[PDB]
């Protein structure tokens, strides 16, 4: 067949030898440079309101910590509880004051909800004596709300059961308006801040943390995006059609190869020859066009009803736009003085993954050797996620000194753990250093070495 | 001797040879995929008891900190002392005054036990003048024991002794409820924190640091465990008899090939031939065997009676999960793609290790040079550990730039010691980085050459 | 031509070979041994006047923080802000106050300006009501100025606009001497110092930042330059013409070899051969002959009238410096050991430019991916400039806990996020250490190989 | 000469060879051994006596900071400052107030020595006027000293001159025993502490800092290191005479090589041949025995009389002990596979040299480019020395982030030098890791390559 001798002469030529042969056939490849721009401006644009909001959102959460939180000074979110009897007292009934009095105080135009409802929650048959050791204890949780409404005694005379003590909520909402929309040229939008102080004591451990916490409801009050948007779209509906056309074509000129030897006796060739026939970028290609025309209707979605859920648009798209950069190395590849620099991983993925599970089994043999051991006489390893991340910073070199002076300055208990902890970290850090990386080097070296003499 | 050659056959078998051979062959294998899920499960189920334990240790001990420390904010353990007379007796007073109002102060419920004991420790014939240099010093260490009982002129009137005093400690307990065990679902463990606030005077320095420190007495109040626990030593010790079973017999094949050079006239061949027919691998199998072994026993020793030390336990347990997981790269030997991936070590071995000996001795030339000399003028040189761990900080590159700046800050006092530093800090990166990892490079690139030819 | 044989061996001559073979030609070598002595002196000289000058002007701005803000402690530039209603009007009352008594207070000879405006802006027609949701807004700002006049009523009774307030502003001048320069034996310099006290409320959020800038008008009171600012501008002049005399003999002297392929039918030699023709040091000595003569006439005309515009003319003298040094690698590849040196980045350059658009890509898509999903619940990915610093900090190993860390302690909103931020971070920095890093040395081992050999 | 043939036999034998055909040979060799012993032991034996002394005096220095200077945290030595007028009467005054009842307060034995002395430093002719720019100034500096003797009006009434103020400084001394030194056992160590507080105004800015100085005058009050000190020097001058008879013989066996080559005709042979016959290491090992003997006799004169100038005597002992450690790779090139390890560096010398000049050129290239223009806009940079730290620092990696954040938080004044610092710091940390690290790899590998295959 000397027709479809001539067909893989075109199937696997360049296009650049196609252009030079050929002429006008930019159809295939006019597509994938709008693609670039078109999503990337897109996601730039999208990246852009963001930052207005989270920005409008934080600043005001901070100016409701120093409203409505006793003694807040920055900086200390994690480390800011209450220890006495006392200093409960002060810290929920500073709050409450500080909510009843909010226009002659605060700087924003913070208006009211129909509002302000505290709950403490306390265990039904609660009998705790640890001088008699005697418990008789049901664990149903029952909730006493006390209603407050903003223009004492409907609201003082609050005793606390300090003996059985699990929540104090404090949940109240304020409505806000965005003044800045009104620089940027546009219809406002109106928020609505959730607020939920909480006084944990979960643990009962003499140790409650202060916490607050706000939701928004964003909502309008009393087109350059959605035409763009569409464009998001058809671009890449057309792109997701066309390239699936040329799978298709692949397919179906792989299956006439598979009936020659059948006829010429080629004895059923396996896998190899045919993964050298089906291009792998189309693949990739493909697969960023699913989920780009996924997010945006998503993000039609977001910004018609739902102003919540940004989490799985933000989660396609950003993951959208990763994989379509990746596809200009398509591009490179065409020249005879990258030809080499891309061909060095196709040989080394096959040697180099053989070694990523040996270093990654030694890597979490230290991770179980070292939380246990050093769980306790130690902050950096709590919890198997933090071992983890604290061990991988220590590979690059990120805190070395620190998490050998937090040894050295308690020294744990007894110096056994010490002469553990020297030896621990000392082995670790000089073998994946010295030894693993240099063998990550030999092993890309004669991976290009292979490649570079034929 | 035709038997014997096939002996020899199969005892360098690998199983998949044998499997695809033999067939009905897992009698060895799966014991050690058993093994190494029953060891890891083993250590996170007891791994994630001291999270709960440790946490609630550690909560509890902030909380005494607050309320028996005058004028406590947090993350300033080191740098809090009493300086003056008067600050002394205002930490003393405040601790004993916030003991005897605990139940209409704190949170838990912390109960007495049966109470609070004040003592001072001073020299017996004190005689200190720098007016006239004379001394006159019995070193017998005389105590002055008060007792406080809970339910002023009992307790007041403390005169203690400036010009010759050494520690002045306060020691009472406290039991507690853990009362996250009735949420776990469980019998609770009525704890008991032993307090022992010090203010220590040994420098003699007029600087005297304060600190708490507590002790935990866990017993019950007034199972998945331990089924499992004899699992983990029942495996783990039909594992300790099957593979010394194996090196019987490599030792009396071994001792029959001693026999037949004797015969043959091989010479009476050394120590090399008969390297290559003993496995070291299950040399490091059996002492895993024997650590976990231990770490249960002890285990079961810890729950039952005394629940203090814990550091042997965890120190023998980490170290068997350790030694455990690195078996795993017994089976990715079996392959002839791996089989290059592994043998870069058992070559370059006998000279990466003779390259480490002149690393460490350079290595240990600079923190001799750096302790006596940089010493007095700068902070992270105090003692030789710390001169070793912020000299091997620097290496991979941790904390350069505060060396730097600790030492131009103050300049040393003179500028001949600034001049040394400079000179020794340049000198001592740039050998490190430059002409000594590129050294280890070279010796692991051309290990693998070595490997990969042949 | 035996002459223009005999040419291009005196052409492509080194002036060592041309020293020992003819004598008596330092003409051009003396140049480039003075230019970089006398740039660099005089770059050095004019570097030590500006620590003495912003030195001056940090500390004055300093000790002016310390006057006019309420309650400032350093190191808190940033966390500074006000988020009451009292706490605004205490701190415009307090900066006012502490200006009108200033020579009882401060430590300098802080004179007045003819002085002090306090103004404030707010909008036209401010209806902002979150109750009925109604606005009506002219967006022209208006001032309301206030005149005060240093030695009640007169500036009391300011009563703001908390509803509409875009900006409130003090401005004042002082006017001081530095006595420093009598030490260093010369006429002083008046400066004029220029307060403006900003109180923001852009965001409209309730949290107002404080913040105070100063700038200094620098004028004489009521020569080892000038004569070495000639010097500078004459050598580096003269270094101008000589060195294009020698490029214009360069092109005549390729003019010439370009005849001779039309008559001995060379077939017009393309761009190849008559790059290697041109010298390319002599482009960047005139590229540095721009610049220096540039800056130095730029440096007269600073400090003759205009004491402002630092930035053109240190950004020029301190290019031009870095590219005179870059200029002494010129006389290094005379020698037959150098020259092997020297020659690694020819070849390499076509090709490790080559690979840096294939990393910049890959790097380029990470950034995008991260800056919008990691945007909201995450403080070091805020804008993308931030984004590109911080990812390109990860590389070497600057901050990896700290983004780890800021990543666990809030998790995001959902675990969503954090099990994407794990797969993230884990796979980008293991992408460029490992098998990136280990392509660039591979790369340019084999461009040092390419030079060894022949 | 078949005799001198048999001495060249005999020069260049490695004393492993020698000691198996000749044997009683130690006598070299057992010194070199004994010497490394014998110097580490005085060294670490003299380290552990600073550790006591100097923790003795910044513990000391520590509380005359809190009880001599106003309001003083920790950590803040730096931003310790005052500002207005009021503050520095305040210092001033709570200083001699805190001397006068200092039994009363302090916990150690702080006696007097006979006291204070109060002085201030004003110019005679002090004229500033901004309002008319008039000076006349005669630089004189005239004091005005205070006497205070310890058991109002004597030390009260004190006017500074503000308009024309130098320093302010406060001098006594103090007499205290160190107690420890019963405990450890010897006879007592009297310190005298001098303290010197400076009250700083030599910028005139009006920011005068505050910061206290302590000078000790250690003397005895009203044998296991001698004897060990004069084995340290007979010990090293027996090496001393021991090693210079070998470069004796060493000088004489060459000169007899230089007489043959004139009868020979050997063409008066270079400086190659010649130095192939003169050890090296005998070099070290004599720089080693002049620095250790002029170290303890300097220890000597010391602990006798003077126990100040521990600057020379550290800086002596530690480079020598330095010197002797890698005197110690002495030993391990008799062996036949060290032997590769340690030629690595011979032949890479001559060239890593050749490579670390054109390294250190473009490295202070950056340096002058950077100091002058980002010294104004940024604090990393303001000195020279501090450049070169910076720099030097962020190749490794040790704190991109903050040298990125600290210039985006300002942006500069102006937008021009924020795009010139991106442009500087990611060109210059691109240039190091990728492109000269790399240059540095491959040139010791093709050292070692040339070393290894013959
Ligand atoms: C305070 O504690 C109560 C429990 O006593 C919490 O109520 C639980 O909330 C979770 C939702 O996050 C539910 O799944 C549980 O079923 C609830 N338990 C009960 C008994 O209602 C309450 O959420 C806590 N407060 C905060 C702010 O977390
Ligand atoms: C306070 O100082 C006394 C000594 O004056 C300490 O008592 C010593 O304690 C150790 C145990 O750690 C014993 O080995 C010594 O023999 C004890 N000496 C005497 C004289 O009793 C006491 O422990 C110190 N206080 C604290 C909390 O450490
Ligand atoms: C306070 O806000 C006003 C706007 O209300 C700022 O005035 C603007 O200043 C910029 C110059 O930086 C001009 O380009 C704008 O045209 C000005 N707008 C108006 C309405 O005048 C003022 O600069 C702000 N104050 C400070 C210190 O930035
Ligand atoms: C306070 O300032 C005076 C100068 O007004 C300093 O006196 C100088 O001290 C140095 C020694 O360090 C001498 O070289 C100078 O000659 C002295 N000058 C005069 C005029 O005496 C004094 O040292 C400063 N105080 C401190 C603590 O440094
Ligand atoms: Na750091």
């Amino acid at each position: 067949e000397e027709d479809l001798r001539r067909r893989l002469k075109y199937f696997f030529m360049s296009p650049c030898d196609k252009f030079r042969a050929k002429g006008r056939k930019p159809c295939k490849l006019m597509l994938q440079v709008v693609k670039i721009l078109v999503v990337t401006v897109q996601l730039i644009l999208f990246g852009l309101s963001n930052q207005l909001v989270v920005t409008f959102r934080e600043e005001n959460t901070i100016a409701f910590r120093h409203l409505f939180l006793l003694g807040y000074s920055d900086g200390s979110d994690d480390t800011f509880a209450a220890y006495t009897q006392e200093q409960l007292y002060q810290a929920i009934f500073y709050a409450v004051d500080q909510y009843l009095i909010l226009p002659e105080i605060s700087l924003g135009r913070y208006a009211y909800v129909r509002a302000l409802a505290l709950c403490q929650r306390y265990y039904h048959r609660g009998h705790v004596d640890p001088a008699n050791d005697t418990f008789d204890i049901d664990p149903r949780v029952v909730t006493d709300c006390i209603q407050v409404d903003p223009p004492s005694a409907s609201y003082k005379n609050l005793t606390l059961k300090f003996h059985k003590l699990i929540n104090v909520t404090i949940h109240f909402q304020l409505k806000t308006i965005n003044l800045q929309s009104l620089i940027n040229n546009e219809i406002p939008d109106c928020y609505t801040f959730s607020i939920l102080i909480t006084f944990d004591n979960k643990a009962h451990s003499g140790r409650i943390p202060i916490r607050l916490e706000t939701k928004t409801h964003i909502q309008e009050c009393k087109s350059f995006r959605l035409l763009f948007d569409v464009v998001v779209i058809l671009t890449c509906s057309l792109s997701f059609l066309l390239c699936a056309r040329s799978l298709l074509r692949g397919f179906l000129l792989q299956n006439e190869f598979v009936v020659f030897m059948w006829r010429r006796r080629g004895r059923e060739i396996s896998l190899w020859e045919r993964l050298e026939f089906v291009n792998g970028w189309y693949i990739l290609l493909v697969t960023s066009d699913v989920l780009t025309i996924s997010g945006t209707v998503m993000k039609i979605g977001i910004e018609a009803k739902n102003l919540a859920s940004y989490d799985v648009c933000s989660i396609l798209l950003g993951t959208s736009t990763l994989l379509v950069w990746v596809g200009v190395i398509r591009y490179l590849t065409f020249f005879h003085k990258y030809n080499i620099l891309i061909a060095t991983l196709r040989v080394a993925l096959p040697s180099v993954m053989r070694f990523c599970c040996c270093v990654a089994v030694i890597y979490l043999g230290y991770c179980f050797c070292g939380w246990i051991v050093l769980g306790p006489y130690h902050v950096k390893f709590r919890s198997l996620s933090m071992v983890s991340e604290c061990l991988f910073s220590l590979i690059n070199g990120d805190d070395m000194f620190v998490t050998f002076a937090a040894m050295q300055a308690q020294q744990g208990h007894s110096s056994l753990v010490w002469l553990f902890s020297q030896l621990y970290l000392y082995s670790f850090i000089s073998l994946f250093i010295y030894m693993v990386l240099s063998l990550f080097i030999a092993l890309i070296t004669g991976a290009y070495d292979t490649i570079k003499h034929p």
